[PDB]
């Protein structure tokens, strides 16, 4: 009769899954407690780097995964006037020999879908329409909208996104996200259409992802294959106000923000299919993700949110969920529960800033305006572009960040850290361990 614990996480979006995903797979019972009515079947694009796909691979969900996603072939970034490449990064071979597993682009609809699976196929109970209100963080318990208090669980995990009702319960103050001040187009084109125009084919033809950095904008464009659409999200300032979102609203605003940019990103405008306009945000990082208890912990963009330039933020919530499995693995004793919450902060908010700090640096990249600085930024992009160095500016090539950003692995991490645990050697533990003769 092993020891399990009652793990109740806090919302299902990718962090919370991959969660419920490992904490089970370690030996323990978890319930995902949800806000919407229904399971999100929505959403656009987004990207699993190998940092993420080695872990969904080490839980066998590499074939239902390629069967809906595509493998981008490199990575480029242009000069938003004339389309100029400036840097272009290898994925296909490249990613693969180097950093051992797949780069994809699939639909997060896609990716919400397996995973979701895969939960209910390890008996995750997923209960829907649970909006939590308040925490109480000693005899765990949590309060819903309806009034109803589930206390079904020795351990609480917030995945709860961006608007965290779990960070403000845990700070003891509202808390909300800060707005980036910018706003965010997107926009699907079959690629049927681009077919059709000669401009456009080498961007089917040869999928890649292409980044358009400009004056305060950037425009990222990449294929998914549903319907063989092409995803186009364009980031830029919302000097504007009314916030009027019909289908020519965009188109009028887009074309509008398009004003100077390569002739193609305006052609792609006129075979739209979708659109759709929204205020961007984010929120600041936090010194402390547990709480005194020992018994709650936040993970992903609750307390971890970033920026969307390096395209990390559900590559770091699935980071997250494969550390907290990793060392739930080891609780094989209850006393041992607090430490290891704390085990995975520290060897996860090392990790989250480092990457946060970087997407801002890639923001500072992408948004340059015309001028010296633009000048010398596209110089030193092309001249050494065979000659890399620190502080190369594309992170993604930048010869340091890039192995460690790619290169992570988050089970080999948190065990080496449960070493050093064992070993006395972490910081801010009870020391569990030492009453139950490990060591
Ligand atoms: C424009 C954009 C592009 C991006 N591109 C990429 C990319 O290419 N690659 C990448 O890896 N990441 C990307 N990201 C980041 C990625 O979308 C997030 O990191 C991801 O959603 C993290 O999932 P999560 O579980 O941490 O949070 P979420 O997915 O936000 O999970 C929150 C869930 O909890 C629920 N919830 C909220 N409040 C409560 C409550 N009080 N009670 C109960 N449930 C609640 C919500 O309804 C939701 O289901 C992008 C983000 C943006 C905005």
């Amino acid at each position: 009769t092993s020891y399990q614990c009652r793990v109740a996480v806090v919302g299902a979006g990718l962090g919370g899954l991959s969660a419920a995903i490992g904490i089970t797979l370690a030996g323990h019972k978890v319930t995902i407690l949800e806000q919407a009515p229904q399971l999100g079947e929505v959403g656009a694009g987004i990207q699993i780097p190998p940092n993420s796909s080695r872990i969904l691979r080490q839980w066998g969900l590499l074939p239902a995964l390629e069967e809906v996603s595509v493998r981008p072939l490199d990575s480029v970034l242009r000069s938003y006037r004339d389309g100029k490449v400036l840097s272009r990064i290898n994925l296909v071979p490249g990613y693969e020999e180097r950093f051992g597993a797949p780069y994809y682009h699939i639909h997060r609809a896609d990716f919400h879908r397996i995973l979701v699976d895969k939960a209910r196929a390890l008996g995750v109970e997923i209960l829907l329409g649970k909006s939590v209100r308040t925490i109480d963080f000693n005899a765990p318990s949590l309060t819903m909208a309806d009034g109803s208090v589930y206390n079904d669980a020795d351990v609480i995990i917030g995945a709860d996104g961006l608007k965290s009702v779990c960070r403000e319960q845990m700070l003891g103050h509202p808390d909300p996200p800060h707005f980036t001040g910018d706003l965010a187009y997107r926009i699907i084109v079959k690629a049927e259409d681009m077919k059709k125009h000669d401009s456009l084919r080498e961007l089917v033809e040869h999928p890649s992802i292409n980044h358009w950095m400009g004056p305060n904008s950037h425009v990222v464009c990449y294929l998914l294959k549903g319907g063989g659409l092409y995803n186009i999200v364009l980031a830029c300032p919302d000097d504007l106000p009314e916030l009027v979102n019909t289908a020519k609203a965009d188109l009028k605003e887009m074309r509008e923000r398009f004003e100077g940019w390569d002739p193609r990103l305006t052609l792609l405008l006129s075979l739209v299919q979708e659109t759709s306009k929204w205020r961007l945000q984010n929120s600041e990082e936090m010194d402390k993700w547990s709480h005194e208890s020992g018994k709650f912990v936040l993970m992903g963009d609750a307390c971890h949110a970033t920026l969307p330039y390096l395209a990390q933020g559900a590559a770091i919530a699935v980071e997250d969920g494969a550390a907290l499995g990793t060392l739930f693995a080891h609780a094989t004793h209850p006393s041992l529960v607090p430490d290891v919450l704390t085990i995975y902060e520290q060897i996860r908010k090392s990790r989250t800033t480092r990457v946060v700090r970087g997407s801002t640096k890639q923001r500072d990249i992408f948004h340059m305006p015309d001028g010296p600085r633009q000048r010398e930024r596209d110089r030193q992009l092309l001249t050494y572009a065979d000659n890399l160095f620190e502080g190369y500016p594309n992170q993604w090539a930048d010869p340091v960040f890039q192995p460690w950003l790619y290169g992570y692995n988050a089970f080999e991490e948190a065990e080496k850290a449960w070493q050093k645990y064992l070993r006395g050697h972490i910081f801010g533990t009870t020391g569990a361990f030492r009453e139950l003769g490990m060591g």
